[PDB]
């Protein structure tokens, strides 16, 4: 799996919504609960073209100190998945929360594409 492909699997769910069951099902189907319960994960509902375009938008500092992060000029429809208190592997359990926020992604490679989801603001 390429880094670009991993980003698409972990963070992209293009749709033009999310039920209380959404994260429980999506974290499983996208193979994010295979080894452990991933505590926090965000899905983005805008088009792949729109998210890829963020790599040419506002340059901002990455949480890790690198300079290859970019913030979206427009807000984007997203869903945050957060592990519940009662959640126990292999039965990982999640709270589903919809939001409309600017996203921050890290980009790499040629083509220069998103490889990491840094934050929403
Ligand atoms: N500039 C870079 N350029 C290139 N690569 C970079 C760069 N920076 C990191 N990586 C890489 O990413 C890898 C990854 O393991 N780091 S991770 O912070 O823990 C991933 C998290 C984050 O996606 C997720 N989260 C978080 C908030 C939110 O709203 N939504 C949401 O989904 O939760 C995860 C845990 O935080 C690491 O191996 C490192 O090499």
């Amino acid at each position: 799996e390429t880094a670009a492909a991993k980003f698409e699997r972990q963070h992209m769910d293009s749709s033009t919504a999310s039920s209380s069951n959404y994260c429980n099902q999506m974290m499983k189907s996208r193979n994010l609960t295979k080894d452990r319960c991933k505590p926090v994960n965000t899905f983005v509902h805008e088009s792949l073209a729109d998210v890829q375009a963020v790599c040419s938008q506002k340059n901002v500092a990455c949480k890790n100190g690198q300079t290859n992060c970019y913030q979206s000029y427009s807000t984007m429809s997203i869903t945050d998945c957060r592990e519940t208190g009662s959640s126990k592997y292999p039965n990982c359990a999640y709270k589903t929360t919809q939001a409309n926020k600017h996203i921050i992604v890290a980009c790499e490679g040629n083509p220069y594409v998103p490889v990491h989801f840094d934050a929403s603001v």
